[PDB]
DNA sequence: GAGTATTGCATAAGACAACAGTGCACGAAAGAAGAAGACACT
DNA sequence: AATGTTGTCTTATGCAATACTC
DNA sequence: CTTCTTTC
DNA sequence: AATGTTGTCTTATGCAAT
DNA sequence: CTTCTTTC
DNA sequence: AGTGTCTT
C-alpha cells in the first residue's frame, strides 16, 4: 500500500483521506506521502510578528500620514500614538513634507515629552536627509518597516481607525457632513484627542493619560514558560508585559526582554 | 445620572463601558445610551443567513467563467457544478461567448445529464436571447444574480480554487510552469476531473460519482428546531440536509422546505 | 404527447422506446413516428478509430465502447498519433472511471510503447489481434456506425448538410453522447448510464453503532443526519430515531 | 413651488393633501388654493368611518348628465369602505347596462362581498338576477333615498358630475361634451378623484383599497420608562427591530430588550 | 378542492395556478385538470415602461380594432375597443389606461402613424411621458383573443357578438387574466403592481458601496430571507443588495 | 408563605471589522440609443 | 536594516430580587 | 453605423 | 426578480500492543 | 539642471 | 428658402 499510494499521489495528487481509504492506510502515512510531496506542499503557514510594544511609555513611538477629506483644505492627518501609553496626538496639515513631518513630532514632544525613538514608514518624507538631521538634532532613534507592508507599524494605523471614526461621529454630530468648517476643525479635533486620552478605550481597565503618565512597570515578573522553535515548552523565563495580542517575556539568566504571540506563553509552576 | 452621561455622549461620545464607570450606570443602561445615538450606529445588524444549495442532483447547477492563462489561448475556463452532487465539469474556450456557454452547457449535460435548472451571474453571455433561447429548448430555469456582488455562486468560485490549484499542481508536476502545450491540455483536463470527482474530497465520506449516481434523499427527517427572527426556538420542523456551513430544514405542518444556516438549528428533544 | 415526441425525436432523434416511455405513447405509435421519419461493467473496454468527414478540419473521431454497459465515448481528433490514444483514453477513463482491460487492432498507436507505459501506469490490460476479427472488433464497429449515424442524423437535422463548422462540433458530439447515453436505445428498457451506474437513489443512511447506556456498542441502526454535537440515527427495524452525542456513534462494520 | 401647485389644480383641481405632498406646500396654503376654487367650493364632499375592510359592502345608482350625450346614463358604484368611484356611460338604463357596469367594476376594484342597490327597475330583473347569481355577490334592495340604505353614492354622482363637468370647462367644452372625448375626460376625473389624495387622511384611497397586506403590535419602552402604545414592527432582525408608528407611518429602530407584544 | 376546481374551469377555463391556489390543489392535478380542457425580461419598477400595440379581431365588428397596453414589470395589462385606426383613439385608450394603472414615465410603442401624430406627439408630453418606439409584445393579443374565446363559447357566443354585449365580456376577460394568475408565476398581477406601492416608507438601511463605505438615505421596500430591494430618498432609485451589506440606519 | 418565571447585571465568548496616499483603469460581449447623407414634405 | 492591531458588536451562562400562581 | 452601457 | 463556501492545514484527544 | 526609480 | 426622420 505504500508504494501503491506513492504512485497514485505522483499521478493524481489525491488528498491523503482519499488514499488512506483507498488503500487501507493510516492517516499520519498519507499526510507523510502529501507532505514528502514538493508541489503539493503549496500551503505551509509560517506565520509570526510582534509590533512591537515598550516596556514603558516615551520610548517607542510610530508616525504615519492618512487622509481625511473632511479636514480640507489642510486635509492631511499626521497621527502618533506610544506603544506602551496608547495615547494618541495629531496635527493637521496641507501637504506631506519633512517639515510637517518636525512639525507634528515638535508638536508631539510638546504634549507627551521626548521619546526614546519613533517608528515610521518609508515615505519620502521620513527617509529624508532633513528628518534624519531632525532626529539626529533632538537625539531621537529612527526605525522604519518593510516597502508596503504596514503590518509591523499596526498599532498606529489602528490609531487611523479612532482619528477617522470619531472625527466622523462628532462631526456629525455638530452638523457637518461634507466639509469640516475651518472656524470648527480646531475645535473638533481637540475635542476629539480629547475624548481618547482622558477616558477609557473600551474594556481597557485604565485611561491612556494614566497609562502614559503613571504607567505600570513590574520590578521582576512572574515565572513563564515559552514555546520555543521546536514547538517545546521552556522554563526559565519571567514575563513583564501581557497584552491581547503578545507578551513580553524576560529570560532569567540574562534580562534580555523579547516580545513574543501570547499563544507562545503559559504559566511556569 | 442618565441624563448626565447622555450628555458626555452628546458631546464626546465616550463609550459605554467609560461613561458605565464614570457615572456610576449599570451596564445595560449605558449600552442603550450608545445604542440610542444616531451617529454612532454601531449598527451591526447584517441578517447572516444565507443559502445557496438545492436539494437533488440534476436540480441546481452553478456556471461561471474564470481565467487561467495556463490554457492559453483557450486559457478561458468554463465552470459548471451540481450544488446536490458537488460533481464539477469545465471546458476550455478561447473567447467568453453564448455559443461557448451552449457548448459547455452541452457537454455537462452530455456527462451528468439535463439539470432542472441553473444558476449564474448576470454576465454578457448569460443575458442575452440567443443563450435564453438556447435553455428554451432544453427546459433549464435561470437565475441570475446580484449586479457586482457574487457571494452566492460561491460554491463555484470556491470551486474554482479546487480547479485551477489542481491543474497547477498537475502541471508543475509534468514540468509546464509557463504555459501548458496545447498537445496535452486536454489530457491536463480530464485527469483533473477525474481526480477531483471519481475520489473524496478531503473528509467527504462519499465521493461525487457516489454522491451523484447514488444520492441519499430522506424521506422524512429527524425532528429540529430553528431560531426564528425573535431569536426564539421554534419546533414543528425536521432537517434534511445538515452540511459544514448550512442545512436544509423542512416545516412540519406544510411540507415547505427552506435553507438555513447551520448554527441556527438544534436537536428537538 | 404525440406533438411533443415528434418533436423530441426532430431535435435529437430519440429511440421508439424512450420515445414512448418520455411521453407515455404505446409502442406501435412512437415505433410508427420512428419509421416515418427519413433519417432514421468497466471489465473490457473496445478502442478503435473512423473517419467522418463531416467533423473536418478535425475529422479523426475516436470512439471507446464499455462491453458491458454499451457506453458511448468519442473524442475528435486532427490526426491519429500515440498521444491521441492516451488522451482520449485520458477522457474516458475521467468520465466512467478506470477499466480493466481494453481490446484494440494490431495499428501502430496502440502497439507503441508510448501507450504500452501509458497502459502501464495506470492498470490496464490490453490484447491486440486481427484487424476486424468477430471474437473482437465488432461491437465497437457497431458503435462506431450507430455513432457517425447520430452525427449525420443531428446536424442535417439542425440544418448541416455536410460540413459542421468548427463551433458547433463539441455540442453536436455532445448532445449525440447525451442521446444515445440517458436515453433508451431500441428496443431496450434501460438506459446505458443506469446499466453503468446503477442510479439507486439511498433511501437512508449507511449503518452505525450507538454506544449504549452500559457503555457497550449497539449494533442495528443506521444515521440519516450528523449534525454539530449531535447526530441523528434511526432504528432499521421500528424506524425510531433518536438523537445522541456525535462522540457515541462509529461506523458499524 | 406656489406656482406649480396653482397650476396643477388649475387643470385637475387636485385635492389640498395631495398638492401639499407633490409640490411641498404646507397644509394651511393648499388649504386656501382649494378655497380660492370656486367649483372646489360646490363642492360636494363625499367623505363624512366604519370598521370594515374594503369589498365588504358597495353602493351603485344611475344620475343624469346631459353634457354625456348620448351616452347621458351614469352608473356609478362607490364602496363604502375604500371610497373608490367607478362609473361608465350608457344610453338607457338597462338590465344589461348593469352588467356591464358591474362587470367593469369587478375587473378593477375585485368581488365584494354584497352590493346595495335601490328598487330601481334594472336591480330587480330576471336578467340582473343570473348575473348577480353567476357571479355569487349579495345583494339587498331598499327605499329610494333614505339616511341608512342609500348614504354615500347620492352624493357620489354629484362629485362625478361636478367633477367632469369642471375638467370639461377648462378645455373649452360648455353645453356639450363632445362623445371622442367622453370615456378619455371620464378616464381623466376617476384618475383625478382615485389614485389622489382627496380631504384629509393618512393614506390615499388606491392605498387605502390596496393594503391588506403588518404588525403583531408591539410596545416600545420609551426613555421615561413607559410603555407606549401605537406602533407595529415591520422586521426583527440580529439585535435590533423596526417599528412604525400607525399614526404616521414613521419608522425607527430600536434595541430587541425595548420590545414586547402589545396585548 | 376537486370539484370546486373542476367547476371554475368549465365556467372561467382558469389556469392550474390559480385554482392551486384557491382551491388548495397540488399542481399536479391542477395541471391534469387544465390538459383536459380543449380551449387551453423580468422588469425592475411597475408604472416605469409600458408596452402599447394594436390588434384586430373581426368578431369585435363594427369597432373591430382593438389596443393593449402592457406594464412589463408588475406583468399588467388593459384593453379597449376603438373602430377606425386614428390618433385620438390612441389618446383616448393611453387617457383611459392611465386612470386604470397610473401616470406612467415611458411607453414603447411600434411602428404606426398615428403613434407619430402631431396631437399624438405633444399629448404624451402634455402627460410627462417619453417615446420611444422600439417580440414579446404580441403575445397580450393572443393572451386577449383566447380567453375571449374561452368565455365566448363559455356562455354559448359563437357566431358574431352584438354591440350591446361585448363590454361585458370585455371586462370579463380583463379580470380572467389579471385576478387568476399569468401561466406560471407565483404571485398575482396585481400584488405585482398594487402593493409594492402601498408600503408608505420602509425603515432607513445603509449599504455598502463598491469603496467600502457604508451610505445613509435609503430604505427598504421588500425583505426577503436572502436580500432586501432598497429605494434612495433622493432618487428614489431602487437596488437589490446582499442582507450582509446593509445595516440599520441610526 | 413557598416554588418559580422573570428582571437586573456582569462577564466571557466568538466574532467583525478597517487601518493601510486615490481607486479607477482597461477589455470583451451583447444589446440599446445618438448622428451624417438621402428623398419625401411644403 | 527592523514583526498585526484593539475597539467594539451581538448572544450565551450564573447569581440576587420583583411578581406571579398555588 | 458608431458610440454608449451594463456585466463578467 | 434570487442568499460566503470548503479542502486542506497545523496542533490536541480516545481505543489497543511490547 | 532636467528626467527617472522608490514608497506612501 | 426651411427641416426631418429613415437607413446604417
Ligand atoms: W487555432
Ligand atoms: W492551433
Ligand atoms: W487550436
Ligand atoms: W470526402
Ligand atoms: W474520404
Ligand atoms: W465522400
Ligand atoms: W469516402
Ligand atoms: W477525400
Ligand atoms: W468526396
Ligand atoms: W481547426
Ligand atoms: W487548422
Ligand atoms: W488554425
Ligand atoms: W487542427
Ligand atoms: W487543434
Ligand atoms: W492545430
Ligand atoms: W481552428
Ligand atoms: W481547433
Ligand atoms: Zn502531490
Ligand atoms: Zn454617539
Ligand atoms: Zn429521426
Ligand atoms: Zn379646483
Ligand atoms: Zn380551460
Amino acid at each position: 500500500p505504500l508504494r501503491e499510494a506513492k504512485d497514485l499521489h505522483t499521478a493524481l495528487h489525491i488528498g491523503p483521506r482519499a488514499l488512506s481509504k483507498a488503500s487501507n492506510i493510516s492517516m499520519q502515512q498519507a499526510r507523510e506521502v502529501v507532505q514528502t510531496c514538493p508541489h503539493c506542499n503549496s500551503a505551509p503557514a509560517l506565520e509570526a510578528g510582534v509590533n512591537p510594544r515598550g516596556l514603558g511609555p516615551l520610548q517607542i513611538w510610530q508616525t504615519d500620514f492618512t487622509l481625511e477629506p473632511r479636514m480640507a483644505p489642510r486635509s492631511w492627518l499626521a497621527v502618533t500614538v506610544d506603544t506602551a501609553s496608547s495615547a494618541i496626538v495629531v496635527t493637521q496639515h496641507g501637504r506631506v513634507t519633512s517639515v510637517a513631518v518636525q512639525h507634528h513630532w515638535a508638536t508631539a514632544i510638546a504634549v507627551m515629552g521626548r521619546p526614546k525613538a519613533i517608528k515610521t514608514d518609508n515615505g519620502s518624507c521620513f527617509t529624508s536627509k532633513s528628518t534624519r538631521e531632525w532626529m539626529a538634532r533632538w537625539g531621537i532613534a529612527h526605525t522604519t518597516g518593510i516597502p508596503g507592508n504596514s503590518q509591523g507599524q499596526a498599532m498606529v494605523e489602528r490609531a487611523n481607525r479612532m482619528m477617522k471614526d470619531k472625527i466622523r461621529v462628532l462631526a456629525e454630530g455638530d452638523g457637518f457632513m461634507k466639509r469640516i468648517p475651518t472656524s470648527k476643525q480646531g475645535e473638533m479635533m481637540a475635542k476629539a484627542m480629547y475624548a481618547l486620552n482622558h477616558f477609557e478605550r473600551g474594556e481597557n481597565t485604565k485611561t491612556p493619560i494614566q497609562k502614559h503618565w503613571r504607567p505600570t512597570v513590574l520590578t521582576e515578573g512572574p515565572p513563564v514558560k515559552i514555546r520555543i522553535e521546536t514547538g517545546e515548552w521552556e522554563k526559565g523565563w519571567n514575563v513583564l508585559v501581557w497584552g491581547r495580542g503578545y507578551a513580553a517575556v524576560k529570560n532569567r539568566d540574562t534580562d534580555k526582554v523579547i516580545w513574543v504571540p501570547s499563544r507562545k506563553v503559559k504559566p511556569d509552576i
